[PDB]
């Protein structure tokens, strides 16, 4: 039935480092699901392009049609990847807002990889102290390998060890994805 | 020179529980600064009324005039009170977004009381694991007594012990406010 | 081969509320693994009875024989349950110490249920902001349903909804346990 | 009356990086209190030398005499500095245990600098997500500048910017210390 992977990116710049790693991860997840013998369809959503819809959802309990279809598709997905820039030592307000807008049971059981990017790695704990508690509150199953891209640390032993990590996170998710019947 | 107190409320409903306690706190802070012999001018900002400006700041590095004046007034204040509803077991995306929009040194040294509201008190730790790290990252000095309003727990011994707490938090802030020359 | 479940309890009092729920959970896990057609052997360790060994491990890199066998058994287990009292708004120093003493890869992939107990539920977020980050740092897979026993909230609708939760957490773990070949 | 500064170090190795920075900080605090015209008496406690007393306090509600005098001196201090190594992505079990052993009101109002050390800085958020919530729960007033020593980052622009930070944290504390009458 072709496995489905939703990806939520919350970067604001162009190019977006957030979208960069979100892509690195989703590409890796496709590679892993392929290795497990299946095809993976990845649908990415850039939150900066849902601003008016989110702004509307704040001043009107009713969601636009565009938003209603996006969250519905999300809940229907087999796997999920979420990525965010680090603003004020944590996830982005826009990022959180998207999740605020979701129904309580929107991600129950949802296999998920949490990711974040920044210059250095001093704020990498944002993964376990911010995103993890969030996806956990929503009963999603967040794989152990969280991905934190420190732009300043790409290339060399570090960079290669990092790509090794993205693959590891990808495998964990891929395994959970092909497991669902 | 009349001490100034900025108050950021992020509730969305009307009436707003968030604004309710934000008021309870600011009233208490005025009472405490009065006791220390001075007058306190409290300027409250409802974030739900800055939505278009925040939505604009997300898709344009330039802030509106209305927003530019609000953040400037904020940084100029003597004290600060921040209040938020608890969405998805943490602060509101709109709340965070407001802070994302601030300059790095916007609140350096700013005396502050962090507050949050919800039905029960099971998510009260959001004060130390969400708001505290945030205002701390911005080098603001957050008073020890954080205020968490559990609507279900108003009235009776609890309610009276709570009002006692708001006064305590108010005193801590008031002391810091009249200290600045 | 009879599935194995390790249980780490860190209570100090007798009776121990911590051991009480640790038992409630392990009993529930046995019931769930039984329903999936298998037998579950549960080995519980009371940390208060490993004090001298832990005290020794702090002043001597070498672990006692009793401790060496306990951690080895742990790593070999199919599933894990960890429970702790809430001291100073977080997990117990003794609890943490036990984990400090473990090898870096001691719990990699380990299916786990995190649990904690206290009078009220105001410190229930300790599960996602303390224990979750900890077991996650050790690459253990912590099931979504964390268990927080608020002694004051036993019995009635709450209590019955709670037992419902323990069963839910038990199922998540049981599923992961019978999955390992 | 000569201002008093208590220092709790929880390192286990010798030399202790933890004690190293704990000293760097306390030296800086003495320098700052001197600049404000006073003398600072610094009493440092190495937790690894209180192990038997802590081990005893776990299996006996009664504290040894040595421990009773140490906590009493602590509560009587004008300022406090706490430092810890990072084990399993957070503070040390021994560190926490020391605080578990304290009376609820032992540090109310206590001016404090929180510090931690590790090779890299990827776990620096432990300051705001672990130590801050802890000292805050005890109503101590933790200065904004937390100190995180990343051994790998000493020397050069970073190292010099770091020493600049320690001085900043020292000033915040020193100001609070000479303020108490």
């Amino acid at each position: 039935h072709m496995r489905t992977l939703a990806v939520i990116s919350a970067g604001l710049s162009t190019p977006s480092s957030t979208r960069q790693i979100a892509d690195s991860i989703s590409e890796a997840v496709t590679a892993a699901v392929s290795a497990r013998g299946e095809a993976l369809s990845v649908s990415t959503i850039e939150l900066s392009e849902l601003i008016p819809d989110l702004m509307t959802a704040m001043t009107t309990r009713v969601h636009t049609t565009k938003l209603e279809e996006i969250t519905s598709a999300l809940s229907a997905s087999d796997g999920l990847v979420v990525a965010t820039p680090v603003f004020k030592a944590s996830y982005t307000g826009l990022f959180k807002m998207f999740f605020d807008i979701l129904d309580t049971d929107a991600l129950t059981g949802m296999p998920t990889i949490i990711a974040a990017t920044a210059g250095s790695a001093r704020h990498s704990l944002v993964l376990d102290y911010a995103l993890r508690p969030l996806l956990s509150y929503m009963r999603a199953v967040v794989v152990p390998t969280g991905v934190f891209a420190a732009t300043e640390d790409f290339g060399g032993p570090e960079g290669a060890e990092f790509n090794k990590r993205i693959a590891r996170a990808a495998g964990e998710l891929a395994s959970l994805i092909v497991e669902e019947s």
